[PDB]
């Protein structure tokens, strides 16, 4: 039941392309994407072939215009679908430093801000011990966006960020 | 391609189409199939849209020509990748009557000929205990295919077929 459908125009105009699992090149289909539909399931989508540059999450539901799922632009070429742990069991470990090194916080909890809860400014490395996690830039799940499935970040660039601006993280829900 | 490509004509020529996991309908992409390359795993791709009508598997490789996957034409519409779960393990139960009652065999072995080693030429319920399985309707993989995932079978339509006449049967291995 799973899948979602881009769209080229607005308002779910246009040509179409439908994704059921992981499609690592569109772009030969749709040379942008303005509309959306998530059919089922959770997706990151990406704004480089081959799950490259910009992401962004999209839950289930309708997006009709790109400024729906907070995208800059109408820029999309791939997408891979968010696959949840059984269990239903998310804890992360967040470091001061890199390499898992420094002052270290661990939480079952969401985030909205990393400086009221925990007093740092900056995320260096991280552990995702169970469940899966949504990096933001800024805090209140605002910015740009970094997906944390179950594995180990040693530096900021394992989440896909050129710097290691993180102010809010929260779990991955449906 | 990332897992598997399919191309319109012969020898990889003409128009081509991309899956890396789960595809259920490029028939807009794709008049025809004549050739596919299986960049890696193992593969079942299917006639019709939505994984229906004859099925056949395709184990890594480079296909020219649609007999070359045994397909009775070049008529291919959606792909999945088969999923071999972690083990190793390969057990089957085949019964002589539907819904797991009747004489029952076991193995843990390709068949090449029902005939042969079980006195029988029609399967009509079975369990998959371990493993991935296909099933064929002539002796030695021949005819038409049909897949097995891990589960039970009640009744022949339970793995896509519209009579118990089966022949062999294998393990999916890689």
């Amino acid at each position: 039941g799973t899948k979602i459908t881009f769209y080229e125009d607005k308002n779910f105009q246009g040509r179409r392309y439908d994704c059921d699992c992981d499609c690592a090149d569109f772009h030969t289909y749709l040379s942008r994407c303005n509309s959306i539909k998530v059919e089922g399931g959770t997706w990151a989508v990406y704004e480089r072939p081959n799950f490259a540059g910009y992401m962004y999450i999209l839950p289930q539901g309708e997006y009709p215009e790109y400024q729906r799922w907070m995208g800059l632009n109408d820029r999309l070429s791939s997408c891979r679908a968010v696959h949840l742990p059984s269990g239903g069991q998310y804890k992360i470990q967040i470091f001061e430093k890199g390499d898992f090194s420094g002052q270290m916080y661990e939480t079952t909890e969401d985030c909205p801000s990393i400086m009221e809860q925990f007093h740092m400014r900056e995320i260096h490395s991280c552990k995702v011990l169970e469940g899966v996690w949504i990096f933001y830039e800024l805090p209140n799940y605002r910015g740009r966006q970094y997906l944390l499935d179950k594995k180990e970040y040693r530096k900021p660039i394992d989440w896909g960020a050129a710097s290691p601006a993180v102010q809010s993280f929260r779990r991955i829900v449906e």
